[PDB]
């Protein structure tokens, strides 16, 4: 039966997590507030059922038993993130290191390694300390770069003797678009015409924030390369997300619109990372709302990754949107494109428990080949791939997830094809290890290969998908 021998020797199979979504202990162990503590508490209308990550999976206390589950499944690796405000409660290094926070991550890492599981560490997975958001508006300010750099350094110093795979940040697209265009994610900023956020500007701030995200990423990578990489002997990268874009029709209009959508979502980050400049379509359509890289900045950002982390979930069809005399000025409308999961009333693939998300495993290969061909054959890890179930059945029924078995069977076959096509994929991580706090969707969506019974003591039960992976891994 389909198993890991179909993949390169030493290929890393793992599961993924993030700190705010899993940890809980949000006000414990010396931890300071982050923007997600603030967002979920002050805007309960923006979270399904007014949920928070106050407790989440309580991974902070339950990590020892959870690591046993990872070993049971037989995973090679585990992707997890560092809570910035847990290790630096005041955000700045000068504000002091929280010894209790450092100890937790050390404990998790030491346990993982005893089970032969490699920790892949995301330094920043959106949970910015409130102190930094308060001081200078977080990623709206160039001040964020030095503080991000110091945070990265703390991680390298404290964990780098054991951690050999670093991811600077998770999905700066989501942080910028979600936090500053649509106002759906912390810090919850958007234009007043949306009547959805207290402050913001969806037409300017996402571009400001993305620039500082890239610069912060680049600062961390430069420091790692110059100061830690030679003796710790690890690798550092960044995780990007994009939908795969398919033109709605055969028209030139829809063809160009599809590429514009990809330019604005993916190219926004991977062209600076590869070429030191933003995509031409963005420069043309966004004009002077799009920051320029100085010569120093372009030099720092270009080539600043050892590997690319890619998160893949879905493909969408893309329609051209003609220019209009009625403008809502926003990153969203700047690309003159419209995404839809339906063509001629027919869904792009099998449904999931997430209304927008349909199964399109071919898109994983297409994205990987596109990336190989456009950006000089980079080393790639699939740092997230998964699907969600609606949280509307009993624990008993939730555990039986043949649809997720199917999902991973199909996507791993597609990944196999990408590797055969010469894409240098070295690893693959399931989102998620556990059912968790899924940001604006709260606990209404279950992405785990392991079920968490939120109603009954947060108990863990491996799903059929976990058992499928256990067999796939010959473990
Ligand atoms: C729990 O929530 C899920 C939501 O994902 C429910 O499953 C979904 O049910 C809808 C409506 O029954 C399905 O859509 C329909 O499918 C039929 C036949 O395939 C189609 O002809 C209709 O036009 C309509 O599109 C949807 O596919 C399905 N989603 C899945 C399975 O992922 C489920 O009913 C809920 N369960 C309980 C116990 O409330
Ligand atoms: N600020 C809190 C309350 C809190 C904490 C986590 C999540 C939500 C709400 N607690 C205090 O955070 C402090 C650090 O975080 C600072 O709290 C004061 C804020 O003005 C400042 O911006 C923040 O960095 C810790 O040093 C203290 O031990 C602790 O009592
Ligand atoms: N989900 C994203 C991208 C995103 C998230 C929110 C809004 C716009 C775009 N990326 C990855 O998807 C994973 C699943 O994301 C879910 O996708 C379905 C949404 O309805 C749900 O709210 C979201 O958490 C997240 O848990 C990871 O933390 C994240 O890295
Ligand atoms: C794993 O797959 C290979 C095909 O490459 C097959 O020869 C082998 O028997 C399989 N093993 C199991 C345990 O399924």
């Amino acid at each position: 039966s389909f198993n890991r021998t179909s993949f390169p020797d030493g290929f890393v199979f793992g599961a993924a997590s993030s700190a705010y979504q899993f940890e809980g202990a949000a006000k414990e162990g010396g931890k300071g507030p982050n923007i997600w503590d603030t967002f979920t508490h002050e805007f309960p209308g923006k979270i399904s059922n007014g949920s928070t990550g106050d407790v989440a999976d309580d991974f902070y206390h339950r990590y020892k038993e959870d690591v046993k589950v990872l070993k049971f499944i037989g995973l090679d690796g585990f992707r997890m993130s560092i809570s910035w405000a847990r290790v630096l409660p005041r955000g700045k290094l000068s504000g002091g290191v929280n010894k209790e926070g450092i100890a937790f991550y050390n404990n998790v890492i030491n346990d993982l390694l005893s089970k032969g599981i490699q920790p892949f560490i995301t330094i920043f997975h959106w949970d910015l300390p409130q102190a930094l958001e308060d001081e200078y508006g977080g990623f709206l300010s160039p001040h964020i770069v030095n503080d991000f750099r110091d945070f990265a350094e703390l991680c390298f110093k404290e964990f780098g003797d054991r951690v050999k795979h670093w991811i600077t940040m998770n999905e700066p697209w989501s942080y910028s678009y979600g936090g500053y265009d649509a106002g759906l994610l912390a810090p919850g900023r958007c234009s007043a015409f949306m009547a959805f956020c207290p402050k913001g500007n969806s037409g300017t701030e996402p571009y400001i924030v993305t620039h500082n995200l890239l610069l912060s990423h680049a600062a961390a990578v430069k420091l790692y390369k110059e100061k830690y990489q030679a003796y710790q002997k690890g690798q550092i990268g960044i995780t990007l997300v994009t939908y795969w874009m398919i033109p709605y029709s055969n028209s030139k209009a829809d063809k160009d619109a599809a590429q514009r959508a990809l330019d604005f979502m993916y190219g926004w980050f991977i062209e600076p990372l590869s070429f030191g400049e933003y995509p031409k379509s963005m420069r043309r359509l966004v004009g002077k709302r799009l920051p320029r890289f100085t010569k120093e900045q372009a030099m720092l950002v270009k080539g600043s990754f050892d590997f690319l982390g890619l998160n893949y979930y879905i493909a969408n069809y893309v329609l051209n949107v003609p220019t209009s005399n009625s403008v809502n000025l926003s990153y969203t409308t700047d690309s003159l494109s419209n995404q839809t999961a339906f063509r001629n009333g027919v869904a792009i693939g099998r449904p999931t428990g997430v209304p927008a998300f349909f199964m399109y495993p071919k898109g994983l290969k297409d994205l990987l080949v596109y990336t190989k061909e456009k950006y000089n054959d980079p080393v790639i890890y699939i740092t997230e791939n998964g699907m969600g179930d609606n949280n509307n059945v009993t624990t008993e029924e939730g555990i039986k997830d043949p649809q997720r078995v199917y999902f991973y069977n199909q996507h791993l076959l597609s990944l196999k094809n990408a590797i055969a096509a010469g894409v240098k994929v070295k690893g693959y991580f399931t989102w998620a290890f556990l059912d968790n706090f899924e940001w604006l969707s709260g606990y209404t969506q279950r992405f785990g290969i392991v079920y968490v019974d939120f109603k009954d003591g947060l108990k863990r039960y491996p799903k059929h998908s976990a058992l499928w992976f256990k067999k796939f891994l010959l473990k």
